[PDB]
């Protein structure tokens, strides 16, 4: 699917300050939009609008079909690591294994005696912050959808691991998928088809990394 926002303004609380102000962008089918900005700038709120949780007061929004959402807060439910990634979707060995590999979870899983059947969220193993984040990412990426909304999914990862998973998962495995990635890392912005930088709800910059470079 493509995604369009045109002159979008929105409020979480009627009669308050707007959380998003005159936002404009367009993603073609299969492109990657990177959304940057400081804390509170409105990045997650932008994703909430696409998911229908926040309604616009002005402007137009276009997008169509199933959404897969990866929250910036990683989470696990009681069940195996395989169950947490599949999370109710039909199982396919090749699809599952390719997601695991792209999220670098094969190394972790290979070290468990129960492999993919290690049980999480029941007081047995307590996973690291980075393991929980990669599992949450793998869960969102395994789901088949027309639009993937990945809200700062690389929590607790070191910068090289983050870079490698951005490349293996977001850029290679998901190459033909329409993606919105909330991220502030320079290499991610460099590889994105478009970049949207938010500041206090407003569009600080919108365009390509090359266009931002030319302003220097
Ligand atoms: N469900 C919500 N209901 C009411 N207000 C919200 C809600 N979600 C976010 N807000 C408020 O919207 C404003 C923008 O917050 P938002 O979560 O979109 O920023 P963010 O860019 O995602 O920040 P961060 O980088 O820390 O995740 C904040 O003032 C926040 O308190
Ligand atoms: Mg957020």
């Amino acid at each position: 699917t493509e995604v369009v926002m045109e002159n979008v303004t929105a409020f979480w609380e009627e009669g308050g300050t707007p959380v998003l102000k005159d936002i404009n962008f367009k993603i073609e089918r299969g492109q990657l939009l990177a959304v940057a900005g400081s804390t509170g700038a409105g990045k997650t709120s932008l994703l909430m609008m696409i998911m229908g949780e926040l309604e616009p007061s002005e402007g137009k929004i276009k997008h169509s079909g199933r959404i897969s959402f990866c929250s910036q807060f990683s989470w696990i439910m009681p069940g195996t690591i395989k169950e947490n990634i599949i999370f109710g979707v039909s199982y396919d060995e090749y699809r599952y294994r390719s997601v695991i590999k792209a999220c670098q979870l094969e190394e972790d899983i290979s070290k468990f005696a129960e492999k993919d059947n290690i049980v999480l969220g029941e007081g047995g193993i307590t996973l690291s912050g980075g393991q929980r984040a990669r599992i949450s990412l793998a869960r969102a990426v395994y789901k088949d959808a027309d639009l993937y909304l990945l809200d700062s999914p690389f929590g607790y990862l070191d910068v090289l691991t983050e870079k490698e998973i951005f490349e293996s998962c977001v850029c290679k495995l998901m190459a033909n998928k329409t993606r919105i990635l909330v991220t502030s890392k320079m290499e991610h912005l460099k590889k994105a088809d478009k970049i949207l930088i938010l500041h206090e709800g407003s569009s600080y910059f919108y365009g390509t990394f090359s266009e931002l470079q030319n302003l220097q």
